[PDB]
Formats: C-alpha cells, structure tokens, sequence
C-alpha cells in the first residue's frame, strides 16, 4: 500500500515508524521547519525521512495548487497526518481513494484542536488519550477507527504525559494499521454534543496570577514544564518562570509568605515555587530563586 504522509514532533517520528513496520510505501513526507521559540527536544521528522530516502518537504502552504498537482501524481493509496499543524483541504484529502487519517493525543471529541497534551493538564484531568480518525475538512472531528485510554498522575507533567500519549500512540497504530491496510475499520461517527475544542497556545498563555486557586496554578506549571516554555509570573519588572511546584494546603494572594521554602499565597491556599529561573537566568531551586529575585517575607508579585 501507498502513502503520502503529514507529520511532526515525536508522535510524526512514530506515525511514520509505524508506517514503515507494518509494511506501507510512504511515497512522500510534509512537515514544518523547527522555530526558535519552541524547544525542539522531540525527533526530527525530516532527519527520518532522509535516514531513510523518503522525500521530504517543509512548504509554508502544502495547499497551493503545485503542491497537490505533485501530491495526486503520487497515487497515494491511503493518506495519514501525524501531529502535522495546518490543514490539508478536501483536494488533497479527496486524491486517496483508501481515504485520510489523522492520530490526535486526546478522548476526542473531547479537546480537539491543538496542543490536548497540555490543555488537559491545565484543565487538571485525571485521564487522556489517543484517537485515530478520519481526517476531514472539518478539524478533528471526523469518524473515530480506534482510541486508547491512559491515565494521568498527579506527578505527571507535559513531559512525562507526552511520552505516555506517544508509547500510547505506537499500540494504537500496532492495533489498527494492518486493519486499515486490509479494509477493515470500524469506523464510529463522533459526538458532537460531547466535543470540545481548545485553541492554539504561546508562551504568554502561562503567566500566573496568583488570585485564583494554588492547584489551579500548580496545574499550569505542570502543562508547560520543561521542555515546554515554563509558566512564569513577575517580580517589578524582573519575569520569571516556575518550572516545578506543590500545592500546599492570612497574606494576600500573590504574596510571599515565606522564601524557603518559597511559598506564595494564591486565592485558595498556597503554591511553592520549587524550582525556577530568573529571567534567561540559570535554573535553581526555589530558595535561590529568592535570594537572586529579592524576594523578602510579605512581598509582592504581578
Ligand atoms: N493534532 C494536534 C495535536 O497536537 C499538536 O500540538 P503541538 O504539537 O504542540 O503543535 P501546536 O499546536 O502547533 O503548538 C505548538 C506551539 O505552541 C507552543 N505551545 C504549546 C503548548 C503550550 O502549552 N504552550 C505553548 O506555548 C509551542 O511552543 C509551539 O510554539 C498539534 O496542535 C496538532 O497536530
Ligand atoms: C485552529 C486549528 C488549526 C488546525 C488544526 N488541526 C490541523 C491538523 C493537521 N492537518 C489537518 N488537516 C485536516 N484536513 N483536518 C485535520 O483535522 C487536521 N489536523 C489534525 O490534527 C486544529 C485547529
């Protein structure tokens, strides 16, 4: 069987890894360049397709006329996205007659839409998962071939969580791909009463204001922990990025109630800042970090 392939990020690496296995030609692979913003810890989809002479490309826009002319020219069989990031209209999704898929890290129709790795654990869920569906015009909303449940701990951040959806990931395609190559899904229409939907996400996404409850704070330190760009508050003018924390069950939220540990009275109890850098600073733990920021008893934060 013949593919024509969208991917990225570790989850790209896997989806085409899978591919590979199980016995499908990618004929062609698409993805994006790294940018400079987002730490780029994960595998490097275009370093695997060259590994393994795959053709591979990075346009800014795969839905320029060009592009699907050399797409349809490659008779792909069956078309498969992996954690790719622009839509692929209905012309390129239409040229497989075997049809499209896409693999998306969540119990969709609940989060659809981008980065579900770390908007379920700002929402604080106990459980995620992965979903492989057909790809429509429509984002994520497609019909749903196979899902896998797994559990999120509350030690679990970002990082662990997304090796988790992508262990997750790579038994799903072992459970679904020979069927696909086969022709034989069950295919389950999604929800749509049920669905939810989460928009893209930048840096500034993680600011901390220290009005709302501490376990809400705790829960967006965890989302973006590193590798991911770390919630972050002030001091004057000084930013600062929390990269670890605990909750811990008479100060005004935002206030410094003791410096080591670090410990800042939020809305509802207490959030302690265990780890965390100054600015571009070095990462240290807390009570460092106060000694470097100036943090005395009773100060305050924005
Ligand atoms: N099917 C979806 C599955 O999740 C992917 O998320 P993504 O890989 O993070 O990619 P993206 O949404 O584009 O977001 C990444 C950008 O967003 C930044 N980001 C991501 C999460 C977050 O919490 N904060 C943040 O700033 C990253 O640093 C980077 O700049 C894709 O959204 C879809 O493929
Ligand atoms: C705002 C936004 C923008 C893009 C997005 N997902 C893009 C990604 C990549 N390309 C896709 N192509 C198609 N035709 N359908 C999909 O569901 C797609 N996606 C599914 O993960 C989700 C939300």
């Amino acid at each position: 069987m013949k593919t024509v392939v969208f991917a990225y990020h570790d989850m790209g690496c896997l989806g085409i890894e899978a591919l590979l296995a199980a016995g499908y030609e990618i004929s062609a692979i698409f993805t994006h360049t790294d940018n400079p913003g987002e730490k780029a810890f994960y595998g490097s989809v275009a370093r695997l397709a060259a590994e393994r002479g795959i053709p591979v490309y990075a346009p800014d826009n795969v839905n320029h006329p060009l592009w699907v002319e050399r797409i349809a020219q490659l008779s792909p069989d069956v078309i498969f996205s992996f954690y790719y990031r622009h839509l692929i209209y209905d012309e390129i999704l239409q040229l497989a007659p075997a049809g499209a898929f896409n693999l998306h890290g969540s119990l969709l129709p609940k989060y659809r839409g981008r980065a579900p790795l770390n908007w379920v654990l700002v929402n604080g869920e106990t459980e995620t998962g992965v979903t492989l569906h057909r790809m429509v015009k429509r984002a994520d909303a497609g019909a749903i071939v196979a899902q896998l449940r797994i559990a999120i701990a509350p030690d679990d951040i970002a990082i662990t969580l997304h090796h988790k959806l992508c262990h997750a990931a790579r038994q799903l395609l072992e459970q679904t791909l020979p069927a696909i190559k086969h022709g034989n899904i069950l295919e389950i229409a999604q929800r749509e009463n049920e669905a939810t939907c989460f928009g893209r996400r930048t840096p500034d996404d993680s600011f901390l204001e220290w009005h709302k409850p501490a376990s809400v704070l705790h829960n967006m330190v965890r989302a973006v922990a590193d590798p991911w760009p770390g919630a972050f508050s002030y001091v004057g003018n000084q930013k600062f990025t929390v990269w670890s924390s605990r909750v811990h069950p008479k100060a005004q939220p935002g206030s410094v109630i003791s410096v080591a540990p670090l410990l800042i009275a939020c809305g509802d109890g207490a959030l302690e800042i265990v780890t965390g850098q100054a600015g571009d600073g070095i990462t240290m733990q807390g009570s460092q970090l106060a000694q470097t920021l100036g943090l005395v008893q009773g100060s305050r934060l924005n």
